[PDB]
């Protein structure tokens, strides 16, 4: 099985023990490490943070503790403008230019692979998607002539139904990926005010509506879409989504008046760290949806959806029961990765979770 693990590239501004470098990165952990995000100028990858070309290096540098440890490079990223991705794919010359410059940047910076994160491409770019993934697959493979080994491309894919439908030609860029990673946890709309978990795993007997926003039915579409099993990685988050309580109420549909305050190493509204709930949690109301299989804890007027060693081991084994090509993590950094908040003297406690059952069988 494939354990794909992201890393991003701001998390080592986190004050204190937030601060995440490529070297804590444990070299056998991962199958795959991904690194986030790269950006594009004038049409040709480029990078991101001032330091990046140290932090490549430092990251690929685990592969001479792990020879079999395999890295990629993300392009685009939620802070990458969609409509920048649209008209680079759009014209041929554009799109070729881009295609060109990746693999030369690869091979300097010791990478293996590429990740295509376009979030998200709409009806209009549908077209044009399915020809960036088929002409850079074709570049990949002219390139691998010269006697050095084949860059890997996979791309992370919206599992919301109508984003899916929107637009991806699923069948058609299937053939031409490594591997497409199903982004199973965005599944709340940030439209509504109402509380809700963002990585459900199942329906839940308790809901009409919505049947579409769980994992289970995300992967069941896209196998019926003409996705290979053996191509599909389901993705686990490693943070919480939280909701700053209108009301007194705590249950499901309870109301809400914005995004949970900001976590003190994240800082950032609307999300939690894991290490960030695992101090959250002292204090804190737990409960659990039995249909869904994932929990949620409150405390004051805070409502927090998460994901703990118990609920990733349990997508971890329906992904296995499904015969997928294995599982991915958003993110790294986002998880117990000193391994002195959540208790056990434990590295990377939801990362490793997922890891024990993959090694399984
Ligand atoms: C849950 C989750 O992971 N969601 C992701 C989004 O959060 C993510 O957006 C990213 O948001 C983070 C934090 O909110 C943001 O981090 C900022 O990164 C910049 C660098 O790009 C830092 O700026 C540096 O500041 C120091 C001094 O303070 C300078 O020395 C340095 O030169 C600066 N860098 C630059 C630009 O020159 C900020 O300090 C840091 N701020 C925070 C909040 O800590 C990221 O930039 C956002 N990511 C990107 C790629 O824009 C979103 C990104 O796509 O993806 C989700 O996964
Ligand atoms: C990711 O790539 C972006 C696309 O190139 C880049 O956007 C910006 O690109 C240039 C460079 O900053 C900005 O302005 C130009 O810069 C030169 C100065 O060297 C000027 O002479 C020229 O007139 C022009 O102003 C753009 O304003 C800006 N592009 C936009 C917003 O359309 C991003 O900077 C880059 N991201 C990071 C963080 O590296």
């Amino acid at each position: 099985y494939k354990l794909i693990c992201y890393y991003t590239s701001w998390s080592q501004y986190r004050e204190g023990d937030g601060s995440c470098f490529p070297d804590a990165i444990d070299p056998f952990l991962c199958t795959h490490v991904i690194y986030s995000f790269a950006n594009i100028s004038n049409n040709e990858i480029d990078t991101w943070e001032w330091n990046d070309v140290t932090l490549y290096d430092t990251l690929n540098t685990l592969k001479n503790r792990n020879p079999k440890l395999k890295t990629l490079l993300s392009v685009g990223g939620w802070n990458f403008g969609p409509e920048r991705f649209s008209k680079i794919a759009s014209k041929t010359q554009s799109r070729r230019t881009f295609i060109k410059s990746v693999p030369p940047f690869l091979r300097t910076h010791g990478f293996d692979g590429l990740d295509l994160a376009w979030l998200y491409p709409g009806r209009r770019d549908k077209r044009h998607l399915t020809a960036l993934v088929k002409e850079m697959k074709a570049e990949f493979a002219r390139e691998a002539q010269a006697g050095t080994e084949r860059l890997l491309l996979s791309a992370a894919v919206s599992a919301g139904k109508i984003a899916i439908d929107r637009g991806y030609d699923i069948a058609q860029i299937s053939r031409h990926l490594d591997f497409i990673s199903l982004l199973t946890y965005d599944f709340h709309g940030a439209w509504r005010q109402t509380v809700g978990h963002h990585s459900p795993l199942f329906r839940g007997n308790s809901d009409a509506s919505s049947r579409f926003s769980n994992a289970d039915y995300a992967v069941s579409y896209m196998l019926r879409l003409g996705a290979p099993a053996n191509k599909l990685v389901m993705g686990i988050p490693t943070f919480g989504r939280s909701f700053t309580l209108a009301s007194s109420k705590t249950d499901v549909g309870a109301p809400i008046s914005g995004p949970g305050i900001p976590g003190r190493f994240t800082k950032e509204k609307g999300i939690l760290a894991y290490y960030e709930i695992c101090d959250f949690l002292h204090g804190a109301t737990t409960h659990r949806f039995r249909d869904q299989q994932v929990p949620y804890a409150t405390k004051g007027n805070q409502w927090v959806a998460y994901d703990d060693q118990e609920s990733v081991k349990n997508k971890a084994r329906y992904l296995k029961n499904r015969q997928l090509a294995g599982a991915m993590v958003w993110a790294l950094d986002l998880d117990d990765f000193r391994g002195t908040f959540c208790g056990q003297n434990l590295t990377f406690p939801l990362t490793s979770a997922v890891k024990d059952v993959l090694a399984r069988v």
